[PDB]
């Protein structure tokens, strides 16, 4: 019933056509609204460490342990940079590799809706005309030899006594004649669908393979773009993301509790520097 | 000038007050910590509403076979790194923010005042430390005075001896009392000095004494502040995740599989030129 050969059920191969372009809009739009919380993620890291750099160093941390301390911000940084860089890469490497295929692939008629989907319906529209046009022809045909068997069927019935009469068996003769001519008929007909329709497959078959061709290039394409975005939201295939984590444990391990205390010491406790009291002669001068 | 040393009078109070900056550099600790968590929850949760919405669209789209299956991958890549962000909130909150919180509460005991008992405890420590070397100070500044002044006066009675050019006896035996004067007090400025001198040594071993008490408690919250940077250190680093890079292994795999022929061929049963068709036949009676 709804099989690809009944008339118009191409229109389903040709919407294909048009969603393509949709696809795209939606990838595109897709991309964007990822970039958007990748740089949120990334600002609000910023925020974070600008001020804790700030608290930390106004405040009474000193020593060793505030650069510990203050090493957390650092990688702050440089996971929003890491980020930033990821939503850079998505929208100035993913969106505009796919406005740029989109734009090359489907070209707007002023009319409205494109060119390309366009091609295809009118290719199909064209390969199935003559075809459409029998099946037309074929069922008329059909129908009057049909009708003209029940018509002798009848009068087959109705000879099976009683009331010169002669008009009956000239019923029953127009009848089997009737029967005959249309039954020629129908068989022309059929006739001449069964010698064009290895024509009319070959004709939306070569419409068809176009439309394929064309999706073909579209999901090839696609393919590749999603792994574009997988390599640019993967920070685990960039070394620098091992680093930033390495160079923290590092000013970490670093601190040392007995070198900040020793610096306190002389800084201010028992270390520092004292004048202890000496006579002082009068001399007012 | 030493005028801000340690040894100086009241001049320890810089240890002490660094007992109290270290409940407060705690705190401080604690809202950096919940910052960084609220960070990350917003990340997470901004992730997984990103992957219902496309989940969602992608399902009511026109984009079918392997390929919606690919650009699925994705949400679910969404997912799981939220999923990881959440386990970098919870081990903040619920290991970390909680070990901190529960050592401040073992530390600092706050009295009725109420300072707390640690810094009470130190203050005192040092005042009875510094009591002895205080009056002693008090002494000699005194001394000092006493002989300052009793030579100014020499002079002046030197000089109206001078500037005369009877009673003129009443200003040499004032001459001669200023002189027994300076003598006296000169001898007990002098046997101050000495008792400074002898007994700075004590003065310094007590002081020296509290203050160390002071360094341990000190090294304590040091050596504990180095373990829980380690701890937040383990907690952010999903750059060494097995985890983390195993979304990204999954996300490869899926998109890798997708296959365009194997769409097309499917389309082609499904709606094209390999669905099934009734072709026209001799239909009887
Ligand atoms: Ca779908």
């Amino acid at each position: 019933t709804d099989s690809f050969w009944e008339v118009g059920n191409y229109k389903r191969t040709v919407k294909r056509i048009d969603d393509g372009h949709r696809l795209c809009n939606d990838l595109m739009n897709c991309v964007q609204e990822r970039a958007k919380i990748e740089k949120a993620y990334g600002q609000q890291l910023t925020d974070w460490a600008k001020r804790w750099r700030q608290l930390i160093e106004k405040g009474p941390q000193y020593g060793s342990l505030e650069r510990a301390w203050g090493a957390i911000m650092t990688e702050a940084d440089k996971v929003s940079e890491l980020h930033q860089e990821v939503k850079n890469n998505l929208l100035n490497e993913d969106l505009e590799k796919v406005k740029n295929w989109q734009k090359d692939a489907y070209h707007k008629q002023i009319m409205g809706g494109f060119k390309e989907t366009k091609e295809a319906e009118d290719g199909f529209r064209k390969a199935q005309k003559p075809w459409a046009k029998k099946m037309k022809e074929l069922e008329a045909a059909k129908k009057a030899y049909h009708l003209a068997c029940k018509e002798e069927k009848l009068a087959m019935t109705r000879e099976m006594t009683e009331v010169p009469q002669k008009k009956l068996q000239d019923k029953v003769d127009k009848c089997k004649q009737d029967v005959q001519k249309t039954q020629e008929k129908y068989e022309k007909v059929l006739e001449d669908v069964g010698k064009t329709t290895p024509q009319y497959m070959e004709n939306m078959e070569q419409v068809f393979e176009q439309c394929q061709q064309f999706e073909e290039k579209r999901l090839v394409f696609l393919k590749e773009v999603l792994l574009d975005i997988k390599r640019h939201l993967n920070l685990a295939e960039n070394s620098s993301y091992i680093h930033v984590y390495r160079e923290l444990e590092q000013a970490i391990r670093g601190a040392d509790a007995q070198e900040d205390l020793r610096w306190f010491r002389s800084t201010s406790g028992p270390g520092m520097p004292m004048n202890w009291p000496q006579f002082e002669e009068w001399n007012p001068d």
